[PDB]
């Protein structure tokens, strides 16, 4: 209820929120539905316009007006923001050259630069180059301060869950906003863009910006408007709050604006309707830094231009409909459009079966424009499964189209032009990011980088701690002139064996049949010095990683690779080598092909077994490091070794081969040879974080030799490529993945044909950061390099995409 019979004079915008049913003077109290019966009247005048004239020039204030243009405004802080240009002969801030902010410069009584964050929805990073010519504020504020050439936003690419990101950290599995539209089974409730519902706290976790600064001490601006409010006042009140006396002003403000999105969606993201919306928009960049220029914070405050997400060409023709696909389709409730959520459409149905419902979704059509999988089988880096609001079910969906269940959905709700949602390495999802003010630097780009890393930077140009999140916290130091975040590597929590030779060949029972009879004083000492560790500096080049938790390993070095083997989950955790430009593929002899032979640096109590293998009727094996780069034949032994064997499904054998014999020889011939770390990963509650021993789900048949979900490589090189891997002087270049380990191929539509047509396709699909193997395994790589810390946690951040510039 609401007693709205208050008054509002005195308290226009106001930044301390009351409660119910007393009436609200503040910028959301329209979207509540609760403003004093005068809000209107006093805090949202009109008259005469946003702009001073020759004639306003020393007017005699009528509090009427819009905006003020009397001798007294500027110390009242409600001039046009133009009042200085018009009446005073001064320049707009866009005329005026850049000229370097090296330190704050700022009124008396600032203790830090204000943060002003100025967000646009659906701001498509290409905008930047073309639009140049019709946003000349834009960019003036890109030119002069720092900017990458693109921001990479979350999954899924849409507002709410981009916009929550932006203020928190956190991806929306984590954070709980996983879409636009959710139902939680826990609640037994439903979040919709339009209604009530929305505002109950219950759906946002995490700690966003703002309470991080009310909890530390630092005033924050109202982040939200209603959007009635015009762009002009909103602008007009942040500049008001800047001019409030010392211990009443905000520390950090925030504008939103619905453009660009909400013409990109009417007419596509570049319809030629959109020309205008830039216009505005840049027009808006002008009154806010004219402003500040006449409050003199012009050269005071930090300012952040920075977009949700970028704007596809969708149209009503380019749906697929699950009608089409289902004989069942009133059985389902589907979440429609550039993703595609499932659940049953009532859970007393016991018919409903996912299994059958994924199997008549799978490589129907030949050019089928989504693909069904289960939430935990999607790319680990999107990081989309652990919230019991994503449904077990889920369609990505090809950008440029929609998915719908039935053709009714799609003409009784053609309208858009323009939609966004897919993946977000997808080219036309990527969104902007440009810095300017003091802690910025000056004409500086940065490579493009994820939006998760914002809320860590932000903190940092406010001196707040930021709450614990998914950034990584130092690496966008690059962007900034101080204040950067220094941490140290996480310390190493078990130190690593170094067994010597220990058991006898007949204490195995492997039940394998290995032929390895092949018998030297100058080759044994070498062979000798191999299993101690003297071709270690050519295939572990930064150091061994750091094992981050309690268990029990061994370092086992050979001629051609090293490992940190695990005693409990009985394989490597990590298998290191290097690929020299130079290096030849030979091919597996036929004596060795079921060939394994015990280490015996290692206890067969501490092994694998060729038996369980043979018993297991759908699992095999494969090699975390590949006998077909083995150096020399002595060498190719230790290839065949039971500490280097990992259990694969056949299917997916076919992936890994490929993998090593086709494709790290070709990345070797590319890059100037590469460094390799392969090892497996478990994941079974698919949280992103390495499973411990207890929450293993499958093991082979009648052992207790668990079953990776996936299989990870870092496939690393000098990014100088004139120098070769192993001898590489300055910064490095990287690319990973994280396959998923799985008993089909049903992903890949075209696996009938050779490798060469569609495992790369899947490599590229699951391509991954340093950062999301370092959860998932619990590992610390790159810990001795001579680049500095920062350097190096931007290296572990980067995401190899395969999307043309
Ligand atoms: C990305 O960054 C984030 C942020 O750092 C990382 O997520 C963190 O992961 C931590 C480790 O898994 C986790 O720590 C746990 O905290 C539990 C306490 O939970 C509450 O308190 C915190 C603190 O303020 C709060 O953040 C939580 O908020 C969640 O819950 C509600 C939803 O119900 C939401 O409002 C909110 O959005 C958030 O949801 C998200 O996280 C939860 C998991 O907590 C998911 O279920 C959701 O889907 C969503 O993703 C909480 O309100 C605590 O219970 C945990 O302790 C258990 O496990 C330990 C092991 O140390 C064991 O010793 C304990 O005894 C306990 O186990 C007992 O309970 C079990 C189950 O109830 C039971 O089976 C056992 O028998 C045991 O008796 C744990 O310490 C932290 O909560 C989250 N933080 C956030 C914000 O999500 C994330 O990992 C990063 N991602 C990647 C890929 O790196
Ligand atoms: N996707 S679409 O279907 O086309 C689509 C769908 C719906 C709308 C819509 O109605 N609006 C009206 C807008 C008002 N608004 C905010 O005021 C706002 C600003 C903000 O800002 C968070 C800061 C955090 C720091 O980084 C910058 C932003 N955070 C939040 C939320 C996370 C807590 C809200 C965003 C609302 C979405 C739309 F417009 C487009
Ligand atoms: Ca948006
Ligand atoms: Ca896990
Ligand atoms: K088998
Ligand atoms: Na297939």
């Amino acid at each position: 209820w609401t007693a709205t019979s208050g008054s509002c004079k005195g308290r226009c915008f106001e930044l301390q929120e009351v409660g119910p049913p007393d009436c609200r003077c503040d910028n959301l109290c329209k979207s509540y539905s609760s403003c004093c019966h005068d809000f209107d009247e006093l805090c949202l005048k009109t008259a005469r316009g946003w702009e001073c004239t020759k004639d306003r020039c020393g007017e005699v204030r009528n509090e009427e007006n819009a905006c003020h243009c009397s001798e007294d405004c500027l110390s009242r802080g409600d001039c046009c923001t133009n009042y200085q240009v018009v009446c005073k002969g001064e320049s707009h801030w866009v005329d005026d050259d850049c000229e370097e902010i090296k330190v704050p410069e700022c009124p008396a009584g600032f203790v830090r630069p204000p943060l002003i964050i100025f967000s646009v929805d659906g701001f498509r990073a290409s905008y930047m180059k073309k639009g140049s010519k019709v946003m000349p504020n834009i960019e003036k504020l890109r030119s002069c301060g720092t900017h990458a050439p693109y921001m990479r936003p979350v999954y899924p690419t849409k507002t709410f869950p981009n916009l929550y990101t932006l203020a928190t950290g956190l991806y929306p599995e984590s954070h709980g906003i996983v879409g636009n539209s959710m139902y939680d089974p826990v609640f037994d409730a439903s979040f919709h863009l339009r209604g009530r519902e929305k505002f109950n706290h219950r759906w946002w976790g995490g700690q966003p910006l703002w309470i991080t600064a009310t909890k530390q001490g630092v005033r924050a601006g109202t982040f939200f408007w209603s959007v009635s409010i015009p762009h002009e006042r909103r602008i007009l009140t942040i500049l008001q709050w800047l001019s409030l006396p010392d211990n009443e002003r905000p520390s950090v403000y925030a504008f939103y604006s619905e453009q660009p999105d909400f013409s990109g969606h009417k007419y596509g993201p570049f319809g030629p309707e959109m020309t205008n919306p830039l216009r505005e928009i840049d027009k808006t960049v002008g009154q806010l830094m004219d402003g500040l220029k006449q409050l003199r914070l012009h050269r005071c405050v930090n300012v952040i231009f920075v977009g949700d997400h970028g704007m596809e060409d969708v149209t009503c023709d380019r749906t697929e409909f699950l009608s089409n696909y289902l004989t069942n389709v009133d059985d389902i409730t589907l979440v429609p459009g550039t993703l595609g959520r499932i659940r049953a459409k009532s859970i007393n149905n016991s018919k409903y079966d996912p299994k059958t419902i994924i199997a008549a979704l799978t490589c129907k059509k030949p050019d089928q424009h989504f693909k069904p999988y289960m939430k935990q089988h999607l790319p680990k880096r999107l990081h989309y499964a652990n919230n019991r609001r994503i449904e077990d079910i889920h369609l990505l969906v090809d950008r440029r189209w929609h998915v719908a269940r039935k053709p009714l959905d799609v003409y009784k709700k053609c309208f858009f032009q323009g939609d966004h949602g897919f993946d977000n390495k997808v080219n036309s999802m990527q969104t902007v990011f440009v810095g300017y003010g003091p802690t910025f630097k000056y004409r500086t780009k940065v490579p493009p980088f994820e939006n998760i890393e914002l809320y860590n930077v932000m903190c940092d140009l406010l001196g707040l701690k930021p709450a614990p999140n998914n950034g990584t916290h130092g690496s966008l130091n690059h962007l900034l002139r101080t204040n950067t975040f220094r941490p140290t590597m996480p310390d190493e929590v078990s130190r690593p064996n170094y067994p010597g030779i220990m058991y006898l060949q007949s204490e195995f029972d492997l039940g394998c049949t290995c032929d390895d009879k092949v018998e030297n004083k100058l080759e044994e000492l070498n062979k000798r010095l191999h299993t101690k560790g003297s071709t270690k500096e050519r295939h572990l080049l930064y150091g061994r990683p750091a094992v981050l938790y309690r268990t029990s390993y061994d370092i086992l070095y050979h001629t051609d690779f090293e490992s940190g083997y695990s005693e409990i989950f009985l394989m490597p955790l990590w298998t290191s080598y290097t690929i020299s430009k130079q290096a030849e593929v030979s091919s597996i002899p036929e004596h060795l092909t079921n060939c394994v032979r015990p280490d015996v640096r290692v206890s067969p109590g501490f092994s694998q077994n060729c038996l369980a293998y043979k018993n297991d009727k759908q699992m095999s094996y494969g090699f975390l490091f590949p006998p077909y780069l083995s150096s020399s034949p002595e060498a190719k032994y230790d290839a065949f070794l039971v500490t280097n064997m990992v259990p694969m499904y056949p299917a997916f054998k076919r992936v890994w081969a490929y993998f090593q014999r086709v494709l790290v020889k070709k990345y070797a011939s590319e890059r100037n040879g590469v460094n390799v770390i392969s090892g497996p990963i478990f994941d079974y509650n698919y949280d992103g974080l390495r499973d411990t021993e207890d929450e293993i789900k499958q093991y082979v048949e009648g052992s207790s030799i668990p079953v990776p979900t996936h299989y990870y490589s870092i496939i690393t090189s000098c990014l100088d490529f004139t120098q070769p891997a192993d001898k590489c002087d300055g910064p490095l270049s990287v690319s990973s993945f994280i396959l998923p380990h799985r008993p089909d191929n049903d992903e890949s539509c075209n696996s009938s044909e050779d490798e060469s047509k569609w495992v790369e396709e899947l490599m590229k699909m699951h391509t991954a950061r340093v950062r999301d193997i370092e959860h998932l395994t619990g590992l610390d790589f790159y810990r001795k390099t001579s680049r500095s810390y920062s350097e190096i946690l931007t290296l572990k951040t980067y995401l190899h995409t395969y999307e043309s510039e």
